[PDB]
């Protein structure tokens, strides 16, 4: 019994060293190379485990049902069921047998080939055949391609087959004139630090007919990942990159010869898109004759992913941002279908996946506007657009009378002198301000006063009925919205600042369209939806239906009134209920504060579409309302 317990320890330490990949440490736990003991030496056990387990990408060896007894005066037998992960999946229910040796003061494993795999004998080899699985596509709500796979021709000269003296300068002038390339551009690439005489320098990506090949040039077909919308959906869709040895060590079921999603939906849906690798892991004879198969699957290509995105709306929403920093979200507010998730500025996802230069990559990363950011999933303060929510909350708890007229003298206001150098600012100078006037002229002083009059307790009670703190069921990396940093404002300034969408509010554009959907569903919040086949989920009785029928007519006047902040949208001649907004931002790298311009708009007649757009750090004379005319035309004509 005293030695039977030590035998179970050496078996588990042997399994652990194999599981941890340290085959040398496991090999040093075996007995001497002899008959009825260890078949191979230590270094030969190391090389056999490193070759066989390395060929199959064996990882995560776990054993169970360990039983160790006694057979002779010094021979102990062990047995256990085992499972492991390979590049062909999980290899479960393995019956491993073996014997031990207790010669001196230690216990060693009488190593045999049957410990690499259950039924191995002597010079038994291990063969592994694999077939790559084609990556699935990503399509919009109408089947248009957003991320597809295709073959591309890779033109490239060979330095050794190009020439010697004079014949090199002639064959370079022909490999450049026949493919429409500047002649001075071939020498700068076939002379880089990585170039070798017998290598292949990839020149141009042919996208049509392959012309006559001069002396030195040769085509190379490569499977590529294409993005039709390009940068217009780069943040949402993401990109794929070459799979590295580190990726295979974390997940052996990947194809070391394929691609892996690095960001966006390509990474979120990497498993569904990449499929499963087909092939066969077998044991052969000493010559190569197949004995027993261990694993065998057929190749299963990845499943396509259909989104709620509109490919034409995604491109229009992105192009309307004109490369400036900002984001735009379009939904069908009654269902939650995310029609467009645009973020600007952006990066080239095709250039990102088909070989990106370190110069261009550093430009993307050092760009102060940060094109890599998915701005539709980044927490922002909603700005004075949030006056709708505060007003709706005020109408519900009986604080705000739509016909009561507050008197506001001047453009700056504060509760008293304790506020110091903080003052709520009104854009327009309007003395008599009611609820309809505050929404038309975008008056923050009215909202700040009504927020303080409402009180923090009533204000949070109405705010808590929304989606603050909730995790949206979306395949987009995202943090939940927050009202403030803590559960209590502990500040009348922060309370008033939060009233008109400033303060410590953090709500990303997707969460904004979710909260704002209550005005298109009679007070019911409809959760956003990115996957087309998913079921519509909602949250009823968020705000009172009376508040919706009181505010939406005012939001019509934000467009129709001659002094409405979105009056330029009446040029469209379409039914619009809108609400502009600005968020005052103060960052450290600048002395004067910045400003974020917002526009919320939806069709108040049919509730077919809803838009939430933002310009981050707006330039002068620029706004989100000025850039939304094109998208509103498309959404109104195609989503009724």
């Amino acid at each position: 019994t005293q030695a039977v317990e030590a035998g179970e320890k050496t078996v588990e330490q042997f399994v652990q060293a194999l599981n941890k990949g340290d085959y040398n440490k496991a090999a040093e736990m075996t007995s001497k190379k002899a008959a009825n003991k260890s078949a191979l030496s230590e270094k030969e056990i190391l090389d056999k485990y490193q070759n066989i387990y390395g060929a199959a990408d064996v990882k995560g060896l776990q054993i169970s049902n360990l039983k160790v007894d006694k057979k002779d005066d010094s021979t102990y037998s062990f047995s256990y069921k085992a499972k492991m992960n390979t590049s062909l999946g999980e290899l479960k229910d393995l019956s491993y047998k073996g014997t031990l040796d207790r010669n001196d003061g230690q216990t060693t494993i009488n190593w045999q080939p049957n410990l690499v795999f259950p039924e191995m004998e002597g010079n038994d080899k291990v063969s592994l055949t694999t077939q790559e699985a084609a990556r699935g596509n990503i399509i919009d709500r109408n089947g248009e391609p957003l991320a597809t796979t295709g073959k591309l021709k890779q033109l490239g000269v060979v330095p050794s087959k190009l020439g010697d003296g004079g014949e090199k300068t002639a064959n370079i002038k022909a490999i450049a004139s026949s493919f429409d390339l500047t002649e001075d551009a071939i020498n700068q690439a076939i002379s880089q630090s990585w170039v070798q005489p017998d290598y292949f320098v990839p020149l141009k990506i042919i996208d049509g007919a392959t012309p006559e090949l001069p002396a030195g040039a040769t085509i190379q077909e490569v499977d590529g990942r294409y993005y039709p919308l390009g940068e217009a959906a780069a943040q949402l869709i993401g990109y794929v990159g070459d799979i590295t040895a580190e990726d295979i060590d974390k997940n052996p079921e990947l194809s070391s010869n394929g691609k892996i999603g690095r960001s966006g939906l390509e990474m979120a849906f990497d498993k569904d898109l990449r499929g499963t690798t087909g092939g066969k892991l077998s044991i052969t004879d000493a010559d190569g004759v197949e004995k027993k198969v261990l694993i065998e699957h057929e190749v299963q290509n990845g499943k396509d992913i259909k989104l709620t995105i509109d490919a034409k709306a995604q491109k229009t929403a992105f192009d309307s941002l004109g490369g400036k920093a900002g984001s735009t979200v379009a939904t069908t507010p009654k269902t939650g279908d995310l029609l467009a998730l645009a973020s600007s500025p952006s990066y080239d996802p095709n250039k990102m996946t088909n070989g990106i230069s370190q110069e261009d990559y550093k430009a993307y990363e050092e760009n102060p506007e940060q094109p890599f950011i998915s701005r539709f999933a980044t927490g922002y303060a909603p700005g004075s657009t949030f006056k709708m929510i505060t007003a709706a909350i005020g109408l519900d708890n009986g604080t705000i009378d739509p016909n009561e007229v507050l008197t506001i003298n001047g453009l700056k206001w504060q509760k008293d002198s304790s506020w110091g150098s903080y003052q709520v600012t009104a854009v327009s100078d309007v003395s008599q301000v009611d609820l309809k006037t505050a929404l038309i002229y975008s008056d923050n002083i009215y909202t700040a006063q009504e927020t303080l009059k409402m009180g923090e307790k009533k204000f949070r009670t109405g705010l808590d009925k929304f989606i603050f703190g909730e995790d949206l069921d979306l395949p987009i990396s995202m943090n939940p919205a927050q009202i403030s940093n803590e559960d209590s404002f502990n500040s009348d300034i922060l309370l008033a600042d939060t009233g008109y969408g400033q303060g410590e509010l953090l709500i990303n554009p997707i969460q904004q369209a979710a909260m704002y959907s209550v005005f298109a569903n009679n007070g019911t919040l409809v959760y956003p939806k990115l996957i087309a086949d998913k079921e519509t989920k909602d949250k009823k009785n968020v705000i009172g239906e009376t508040a919706v029928q009181t505010i939406v007519p005012d939001l019509r006047e934000v467009v129709q009134d001659v002094n409405g902040t979105a009056h330029s949208l009446s040029a469209l001649g379409i039914p619009l209920a809108a609400k502009t907004g600005t968020a005052e931002i103060k960052e450290k790298q600048d002395v004067k504060g910045k400003e974020n311009s917002f526009l919320f708009a939806f069709n108040p007649d049919n509730q077919g579409y809803m838009m939430v757009s933002m310009l981050e750090n707006k330039e002068d004379d620029d706004s989100a309302t000025k850039r939304a005319s094109e998208l509103l035309q498309y959404l109104n004509q195609n989503y009724q």
